[PDB]
């Protein structure tokens, strides 16, 4: 009841929210200064949608520490009572990796919405969609084809006979392919140890004092301020791995959760975003397949594409109209600033919270949640004889950069593709081996 198709996740919203990547999707067109609807006028005539998979169990290698923390905790302490009784008897029986039961709804949701949001094309057009090669993102692709499909058949205007949508290509995760959804082949940048040492300045300022007062209360124990954070991530998925709160998440106070959800805007934005010297570079891959969809014209890229699979219709049509990707948080951060969607956002300090307000509307929890979603439409409307583009971020209208943006946040799409000229001269990929 207060995880819906529309909204999203609304429960328990002053703790879920400050989750960063590990929040459930929640819509943020209520803070959208725009209006997210598609003004009267105009007609949808492109719709891509790039969506982060649903959420997950801890990864197989974090699932260990956590489990090793815990029964840790659980033999050294002296005494559990108050809010630290349940961890006499707490037993970690979370899964790992895959989708969650939740993670596979919200999904389901998004396909329901997606086809919802854009029926005068989505009810006679099947949608042409990628995966990245990862299990818990193949089974969010098909989630997402069970919701869009399943809104189709009920719809009287939705064309008879017509096949379902599939996923028509999955791109490899090998450390040697070629993936513009989530690139692994720039070397400089899969050496870089920018966000750990930005985790580490940060937790410095906030995370000791927290380490104090558990082994103060949990006599016996000692933490390390790394593992606190785990504590701290095990609000999260003790609490969506099924109506409750888990009763991690009472152990810290919301001036703390404050603290949390910006130490993971901070892990994304040093690490894949403009804070890192190579961050954008990741996304220009598939921002320059972008500007192959938009103009209809062949893919011009030397940086993440698979030449191969870029110049056949079979595995990269042009003229479909819906198209779906599905992929990573860290591709996706890399992609929006590729896009650069987030040029009004000035480097995050590194030892002071900055709002919301202060950030230009950038946080892991606004981009990407679980199941986020980037919705890139274009529509031709009435008055204006070029097509106009617009992009939604997680329901939020956010408005372009490097192109003269109008009072509902469009630009035509030649000026939009002309403002790309970062992605289009190939970004730093250079830097990449030398």
């Amino acid at each position: 009841s207060c995880d819906t198709v529309d909204q999203g996740y609304q429960c328990f919203s002053e703790t879920s929210h400050l989750w960063g990547q590990y929040a459930p999707f929640f819509s943020l067109a209520n803070e959208s200064v725009i209006s997210p609807e598609v003004p009267a006028g105009c007609r949808v005539t492109f719709a891509q949608v790039l969506s982060r998979h649903g959420a997950r169990y801890p990864t197989d290698s974090k699932g260990k520490k956590y489990s090793a923390l815990i029964e840790e905790i659980q033999q050294n302490a002296t005494t559990f009572d108050g809010k630290y009784a349940f961890l006499k008897t707490y037993n970690y029986s979370l899964g790992a990796d895959d989708l969650t039961p939740f993670g596979e709804q919200e999904l389901v949701n998004s396909g329901i919405k997606f086809y919802q949001r854009y029926e005068s094309l989505t009810r006679n057009i099947v949608p042409f969609i990628r995966s990245s090669g990862s299990s818990r993102v193949i089974a969010s692709g098909k989630k997402f084809i069970e919701g869009f499909q399943s809104t189709k058949l009920k719809d009287p205007r939705a064309q008879p006979g017509q096949s379902s949508p599939k996923i028509d290509v999955v791109i490899s995760e090998a450390s040697s392919s070629n993936n513009t959804l989530d690139p692994g082949t720039c070397t400089v940048f899969e050496d870089s140890e920018l966000a750990d040492t930005v985790e580490a300045n940060f937790t410095a300022t906030f995370v000791p004092s927290i380490r104090q007062r558990l082994e103060n209360d949990l006599s016996g124990v000692t933490l390390t301020d790394t593992e606190v954070t785990y504590l701290m991530d095990m609000c999260s998925f003790d609490t969506i791995s099924t109506t409750k709160l888990s009763p991690f998440c009472d152990l810290f106070t919301h001036d703390e959760w404050i603290n949390y959800d910006y130490l993971q805007s901070l892990k994304k934005y040093y690490g894949h975003g403009a804070g890192n010297p190579l961050g954008p570079t990741q996304g220009v891959g598939y921002a320059n397949e972008l500007i192959a969809r938009l103009t209809h014209s062949p893919v011009h890229d030397d940086t993440s594409s698979n030449h191969t699979l870029d110049s056949s219709p079979a595995t990269f049509p042009l003229n479909s109209t819906l198209y779906a990707d599905f992929s990573h948080d860290n591709g996706i951060i890399s992609i929006l600033f590729a896009l650069g969607l987030y040029n009004g956002t000035k480097p995050l300090s590194t030892t002071t919270v900055e709002n919301i307000t202060q950030t230009d509307g950038f946080s892991s929890a606004w981009t990407v949640p679980f199941a986020s979603r980037l919705y890139v439409e274009m529509m031709q409307c009435q008055a204006e004889q070029e097509p106009l583009v617009r992009v939604l971020v997680n329901d939020r209208v956010v408005p372009l950069h490097g192109c003269p943006v109008d009072a509902l946040g469009r630009c035509t799409r030649d000026s939009f593709v002309r403002g790309l000229s970062f992605a289009r001269s190939g970004g730093d990929w250079a830097e990449c081996f030398a």
